[PDB]
């Protein structure tokens, strides 16, 4: 399976300035639950946003730079790598990477964060016609996750 894995706003902002522009722990424990165990495929700038591998799952790194190669992280060179990965595979980011990909995957997995902050980097425009609802949950507010949001599986029509 190839999925993709993300977390955009009301206007589909995913980034500003090589960070997510929200602060919201139950996304990250919906990424952990997801990705354990599995693959994640991210860009060269998303990786060196967060700066070391995320723990217990696959990491691999999609660049041009060929002195890359980083402990507990898998380099590739080109898309076509992808396809070559075995097991539940998650497009991971950034904004380059779910463009590339959008057409490509079987399903994703949307956290909409029902809000609207500034970005400098978007998800790609999609519609509900090519996409069915697999899964619609409204995610939990409290006091360590302030903003509403709601996790989507959508499966490709
Ligand atoms: N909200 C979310 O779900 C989410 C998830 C992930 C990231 N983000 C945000 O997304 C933003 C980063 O997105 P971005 O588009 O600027 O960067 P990115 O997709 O993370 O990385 C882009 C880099 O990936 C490499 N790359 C992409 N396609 C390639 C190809 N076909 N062949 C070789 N290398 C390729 C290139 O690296 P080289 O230049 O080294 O060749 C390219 O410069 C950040 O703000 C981040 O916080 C948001
Ligand atoms: C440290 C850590 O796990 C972390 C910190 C900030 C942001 C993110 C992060 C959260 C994410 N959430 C979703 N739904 N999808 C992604 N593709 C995604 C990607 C990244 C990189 C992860």
């Amino acid at each position: 399976t190839l999925s993709i894995l993300v977390a955009h706003d009301l206007q589909r902002v995913i980034g500003f300035e090589n960070q997510l522009p929200w602060h919201l722990p139950n996304d990250l424990k919906h990424v952990k639950k997801l990705s354990t165990g599995h693959t994640l495929v991210m860009g060269r700038k998303t990786f060196e946003s967060i700066g070391k591998p995320l723990p217990n799952r696959r990491n691999v790194v999609l660049t041009s730079d060929t002195s890359f190669n980083v402990e507990g992280v898998d380099v590739i060179h080109s898309i076509e790598d992808i396809y070559q990965l075995p097991g539940h595979v998650f497009i991971f980011g950034g904004q380059t990477l779910f463009e590339e990909m959008i057409d490509k995957v079987d399903d994703m997995y949307i956290t909409v964060i029902e809000g609207k902050f500034r970005g400098d980097t978007f998800f790609p425009p999609y519609t509900f016609e090519d996409w069915e609802v697999a899964s619609s949950v409204e995610g939990k507010l409290d006091e360590k996750n302030t903003i509403p949001h709601t996790f989507l599986h959508l499966i490709r029509k």
